[PDB]
């Protein structure tokens, strides 16, 4: 499923009630688009062999995975049936696989309910996914955005998101991390959709404007 956000949404309408300079930004960028990946389980399974990968690399692991289980990886289930051997023959490496079938105990014992999460404030989400062998913070925050489809994360730690707030708040100077922690605090609780207008930000406008200053020259 994929879901956009217009300059006039109420989520964005909020995020930037008091903030004028993300104003001045979403006017001119336009909407936004957040991919929500429909099954949970298969996400997080996604998301370790992506580490370390090119998008082009991953999507080679990824494949050979979905032929072992016979087409999409739906369920653990299909897991337990491809030994460890099989999966590194596939290129898998040997730490994604400690990973991965850490997620398939949290999922298959209950402790990851991902409909309770659904539900739960971020920080016990992040709790619970953060308890999983290979999924740091910033792993369970982007997995939180585009995975559970969740409006209310702002990654910290991301490097994106840091670019992106020095170009908006700085003048493509200062520190990224504590203007996003500071600035962060006006978006509440539409957080996700700022950060996909932070990334926005660091992305092309970035590259040919040293700062939001600049782009305001028409």
């Amino acid at each position: 499923h994929m879901r956009y956000f217009s300059t006039d949404s109420p989520e964005v309408k909020t995020i930037v009630a008091q903030d004028s300079r993300l104003f001045q930004f979403i006017e001119i960028a336009g909407e936004v688009q957040l991919p929500t990946k429909p099954n949970p389980f298969q996400s997080l399974v996604s998301s370790i062999v992506e580490q370390q990968l090119s998008i082009k690399a991953a999507s080679a692991i990824y494949g050979r995975v979905e032929q072992l289980v016979g087409g999409a990886l739906e369920k653990p289930e299909q897991l337990y049936r491809v030994s460890d051997e099989a999966l590194r023959q596939a290129g898998v490496s040997k730490r994604k696989i400690e990973y991965i079938r850490h997620v398939c105990e949290h999922v298959e014992s209950g402790r990851l309910d991902f409909t309770e999460l659904e539900g739960a404030e971020a920080t016990t989400v992040i709790e619970k996914l953060t308890a999983i062998k290979g999924i740091g913070q910033w792993t369970a925050e982007m997995f939180m955005m585009f995975s559970l489809g969740r409006l209310d994360v702002l990654s910290v730690g991301d490097v994106g998101l840091q670019r992106g707030a020095k170009w908006l708040y700085g003048n493509g100077e200062g520190d990224g991390k504590k203007l996003l922690i500071y600035h962060g605090k006006a978006w509440a609780p539409y957080e996700t959709v700022a950060c996909l207008y932070l990334w926005k930000a660091a992305g092309t406008f970035a590259e040919e404007y040293r700062s939001l200053e600049e782009l305001l020259h028409h």
